[PDB]
């Protein structure tokens, strides 16, 4: 039966989680359309992960646009809240995401990836680019200067476009 499966892909992600207060919290995914998304594939388990937060921390002050978005490989759901109630970041719920490491050939975590809001690829390995201080004004003129060419999406379903596709 195809009007099930394809009910469920219109439905796709529909929403992300934080933490706020030590309270999940959803948000609802049409929040994130026309926006740069920051995708960070991670896991609580993983040491640099932890220390590549604070590095996060410094992007999300200088680029507050620029939507991140915690991709999870933790074990257990356990630490799963316990990695988000401690940096705040919207995730996509606990589940399996080895597809999407697929897609975009992911070997190493931690990765982080620069999205433009009609999901082109700005920065493919963004993890090193913002290791330093030095990245800032550059990557301010590379978003600034950036022609968005619309794009309709599968379902006009943004997330299923770039996670699915």
């Amino acid at each position: 039966d195809k009007t099930a499966e394809y009910e469920k892909y219109a439905n796709y992600m529909n929403y992300l989680y934080y933490y706020q207060n030590n309270e999940l919290k959803k948000i609802d995914s049409s929040y994130f359309k026309d926006k740069y998304l920051g995708l960070f594939f991670g896991a609580s388990w993983c040491k640099y992960c932890v220390t590549f937060i604070d590095s996060l921390n410094i992007f999300k002050k200088n680029f507050p646009n620029v939507e991140i978005i915690y991709i999870p490989f933790d074990r257990t759901y356990q630490e799963y809240q316990s990695f988000l109630k401690n940096t705040n970041f919207y995730a996509l719920p606990f589940d399996n995401y080895l597809y999407i490491c697929k897609k975009y050939q992911i070997k190493n975590l931690p990765s982080f990836m620069l999205i433009t809001p009609n999901n082109n690829i700005l920065v493919k390995d963004a993890a090193q680019l913002i290791k330093t201080d030095e990245y800032i004004n550059n990557l301010k003129s590379l978003i600034k200067n950036y022609i968005i060419h619309p794009k309709t999406f599968q379902f006009n379903n943004r997330f299923f476009d770039l996670f699915r596709n």
